[PDB]
């Protein structure tokens, strides 16, 4: 059993859209210190941090402000984690409650059994210098409280996007990459793998990168793993990782030889000795074109 926790008005957004999507199998649960902004989740379990410390208003952009009022607010955390055997924490830096609450429900998580993962956007260079050094040194606190912390820098976003994309359209674009990352390893657990698989290759690993690979026609089982291993949301490029997690996704078409070619071009860019692990997810929806997600562990 997952559940998927959304601490801040950004990650909210993707909770929401990422029950938009339809995904099975995954308790939801929301936070934020904003009142008017938790009242429009539609997660199965809300929580608001803070009724003492913000009172209704938003964590006003300053992080110690979500770090204290999480703090007050143990109980109801530990409330909705009790009974979970993995944990995700997607959240936006940049903001005061998610630079300053999600590193605090992280390590109550990370001393409470259950699985870490941190599944955090950095902000755009277009919202000032000091917005930036505040996510940054947050994801320094995340980076020490989870299991695996992946990073995905939203400048990497603008050469997916569209030089026309405005201002709330550019996170709806966000949104749905934060998607991408938990339910591309979601639906791997719950033609499955193990669960102490995962365990190998998350457990106190550290900083963590995604990939993403889209293709349509005739080739899609190779344009799609090539676009994948060279990204533009990797930082790097996948062979510096000792752990690497595959996922690919195709409509009724998805051939079981599609997949051992994807997962070879994969294998050939990693480093010689990783420890590798793939499943195929059918997904009658999709009509042709199929996805492949790639996950790196320990720099
Ligand atoms: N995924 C996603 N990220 C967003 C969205 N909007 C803003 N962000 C990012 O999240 C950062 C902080 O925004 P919020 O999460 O709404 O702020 P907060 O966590 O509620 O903290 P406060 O400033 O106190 O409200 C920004 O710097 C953006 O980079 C969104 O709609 N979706």
């Amino acid at each position: 059993t997952l559940k998927v926790i959304g601490v801040g008005g950004g990650g909210n957004n993707a909770v929401n859209r990422m029950i938009d999507h339809g995904m099975n199998n995954v308790e939801f649960i929301a936070i934020n210190t904003d009142g008017q902004a938790l009242n429009l989740s539609k997660a199965e379990s809300k929580i608001q941090i803070g009724e003492k410390l913000t009172r209704g208003l938003g964590a006003g952009a300053n992080p110690e402000i979500g770090k204290k009022a999480a703090e007050e607010s143990r109980e109801q955390i530990e409330d909705a984690i009790q009974g979970a055997d993995m944990v995700f924490v997607t959240s936006g830096m940049g903001g005061g409650t998610g630079t300053g609450a999600a590193p605090v429900v992280a390590k109550i998580a990370k001393e409470m059994g259950a699985l870490t993962v941190g599944v955090v956007t950095r902000p755009f260079s277009a919202e000032g210098r000091k917005r930036q050094t505040q996510a940054a040194a947050g994801v320094e606190a995340m980076k020490a409280a989870v299991d695996t912390l992946i990073v995905i820098p939203n400048d990497r976003l603008l050469d997916i996007v569209d030089k026309s994309t405005p201002m709330m359209e550019a996170f709806k674009e966000a949104d749905n990459v934060l998607r991408q990352g938990v339910q591309g390893i979601s639906d791997l657990i719950a033609v499955n793998l193990d669960f102490a698989d995962v365990k190998t290759i998350m457990s106190n690993q550290g900083s963590a990168l995604m990939g993403i690979g889209v293709s349509s026609g005739e080739n899609r089982a190779v344009e799609a793993a090539k676009k994948a291993i060279s990204s533009p949301l990797l930082e790097t490029s996948i062979v510096g990782a000792q752990g690497v997690l595959m996922n690919i996704t195709g409509g009724e078409s998805l051939s079981l030889f599609e997949a051992q070619e994807a997962a070879d071009i994969v294998q050939d860019a990693a480093d010689e000795d990783v420890n590798m692990i793939f499943g195929t997810v059918i997904n009658p929806e999709l009509q042709d074109e199929i996805v492949v997600t790639v996950i790196a562990t320990g720099f």
